[PDB]
């Protein structure tokens, strides 16, 4: 039932500024500035794609190993994942450089200056899924979440070498990669998780059909927001489920991953489609209403009540009994 | 033997960005940015005058307690000087803030964009150096490190009440400070340190003499930086120690510090003035040639054979005995 989650993992450090970033930059020299920002505020948040996901998996009581690169900043981060059920024994600790890092102050129209610090992030292209196969035996499933875009490949290719189901997340990637590079990332795929946009410009990028990637893949798995979620078989057989109502539209970010993390911790726990993309409109709505990715509460109580409420008595009762 | 140290508790959070931040600010919408820029590197240095000061006196074998306000994040900074020493029974952890921190990206022009969070630092006004006094009886010396203004008002007067000598470090909080606010800081002190653009303003501003200040205090040092130290008693007596000559002039952060660190340590290890001074004017030159506050190295060997160099073997000889 073991899923390896492979993907970025990062801290994001965000600060508020009280005033206005304009009555400091109208004025400046700005062929060489010297801007200091008085701020009011810090807050941190633990993310990227893979360590969103291995939290949500992890939380809601599932099998999971975290397969990326950090620093050895990354201690506390590996603290609070392992009290969460989380297997750290596979994420690469660079020698030299610290967990990647995002890093913006906001003033008080909204204005933004953010750093990125990628830092041991490329070296997930280090990485061999065999050390995992080799400790844990075969995942059931291995997720390609963003990443290092050759990472993403290396572990695509290292997959099908050793014959792992894998999960491909071409996102954050299509719009910058080649059809033929996006092509590399699909082939084989257990599941294909983009949103409706990102759909329509992976066929337009690849010259492919949509009976070309069905050939291709076993599930496609296409969010759409508030709209939901279409689940789409080679055999043409489509599922869609509504998502969970919310009560706040708090903080957009981590949503898409705390769908892929709850629908797949679904499937690991031997849910069906249906039911699985309702547990995943669940986490979903919980990350909605939180603010960051990891900072949502699982009451095992509240769940079974929002499930039932969005989709009756008896899918509620179905899901939560894996848990 | 035991020097209470009050100030600043902070780290260093320091980026590279590789390009010009004239790129992309020339062509910015500057009424509402949004920067990104994809920096290099990172470095974090621990900082803040108090945990500088209380570093170099840990590290020479002192008595030192660490005096100042921080956050639930200052758990490693905390082991770090618990290493070398450094009592931090008396750091007061906020409930809600994070410990300050400096947070500057550098372009490849050396343009700078800086954030200032204070954080936990305005609680140091809640610290009371009667607790101190209860656990470990009177320290021989408190410092009165650039901090919270009001903190170093509280404390200064607080030292008053107790019958704690102190070392008036006005530095700082010379420019912003009326006179009158000035005069309270000096008043009683032990030592006033300040450097030679300093000392003038600190009389300029208070309406002082030199006779009216050393009528309060029982001695002045004032720094020169590559033309050494006067160390001025209310007798009229004055000691003039030169520098110890550095091999690198890297990065001066932190230098004022580390000689008043070095010449209290001195202090309380028995030394006269000038012994004192040219110790000071030895960790001085070892901060001078590290980059950061407290990445430099003490060597017993290398102290003893930079100090004979500088200052004769008998010298030498006198000043290392005392560790
Ligand atoms: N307003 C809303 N209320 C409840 N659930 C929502 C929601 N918006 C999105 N979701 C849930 O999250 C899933 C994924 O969201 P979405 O389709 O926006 O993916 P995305 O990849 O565009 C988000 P990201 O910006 O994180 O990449 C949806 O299928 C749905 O279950
Ligand atoms: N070039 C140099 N070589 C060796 N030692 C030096 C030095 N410059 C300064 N020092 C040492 O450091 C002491 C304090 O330096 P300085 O007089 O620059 O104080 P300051 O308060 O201006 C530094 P800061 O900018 O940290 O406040 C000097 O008295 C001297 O012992």
């Amino acid at each position: 039932m073991t899923i390896a989650v492979t993907g970025s993992i990062a801290t994001d450090h965000l600060m508020r500024f009280p005033g206005r970033f304009s009555e400091q930059l109208l004025p400046e020299h700005l062929h060489k500035v010297s801007l200091s920002f008085l701020v009011d505020d810090l807050v941190m948040h633990r993310g990227g794609v893979a360590g969103n996901m291995a939290f949500a998996i992890g939380v809601l009581g599932g099998e999971v190993a975290l397969v990326g690169a950090a620093g050895a900043d990354f201690a506390d981060y590996r603290d609070w994942l392992k009290a969460r059920g989380v297997n750290c024994d596979h994420v690469l600790i660079s020698e030299t450089a610290h967990t990647a890092r995002f890093t913006c102050t906001t003033d008080v129209d909204m204005a933004q200056i953010a750093s990125f610090y990628p830092g041991a992030m490329s070296e997930a292209r280090n990485i061999k899924l065999a050390d995992v196969v080799s400790a844990i035996g075969k995942p059931e499933l291995v997720i390609i979440g963003a990443n290092d875009p050759e990472a993403m490949f290396l572990h695509t290719e290292e997959c099908r070498k050793l014959g792992l189901a894998f999960a491909a997340d071409p996102s954050q990637q299509l719009a910058r990669l080649s059809g033929e590079e996006i092509r590399r990332l699909v082939n084989g795929a257990a599941y294909l998780f983009t949103n409706d946009y990102e759909w329509d410009l992976l066929l337009s990028k690849t010259g492919w059909s949509e009976a070309d990637v069905m050939a291709q893949i076993d599930l496609r798995v296409t969010t759409l927001g508030p709209k939901g979620v279409d689940l789409v078989e080679p055999d043409g057989t489509t599922i869609h489920v509504g998502v969970v109502p919310e009560t706040s539209q708090t903080d957009p970010t981590g949503v898409g991953d705390a769908f892929r993390a709850g629908f797949l911790t679904g499937r690991s726990a031997g849910l069906g489609l249906e039911r699985s993309a309702q547990l995943g409109s669940l986490v979903a709505v919980l990350v909605l209403e939180s603010t960051g990715t990891q900072e949502w509460q699982w009451d095992y109580e509240a769940a079974a009540s929002r499930l039932a409420g969005a989709y009756g008595e008896h899918a509620a009762a179905e899901i939560v009994a894996v848990l």
